């Protein structure tokens, strides 16, 4: 379950290679970021993920 993605009110929320989780559960939201995105959502697209290629 857990249903992959989120509620399409959304479709332009998270940030720099944002991923949207969806917990059935609690039906909430949250945007994980990852090894290079941060900051507020993730607006952090700092020199770090990405690398260079």
């Amino acid at each position: 379950n857990s249903y992959p993605g989120c509620p399409s009110s959304y479709d332009g929320y998270c940030l720099n290679g944002g991923v949207c989780m969806h917990i059935e559960s609690l039906d909430s939201y949250t945007c994980n970021c990852v090894i290079g995105y941060s900051g507020d959502r993730c607006q952090t697209r700092d020199l770090r993920w990405w690398e260079l290629r």
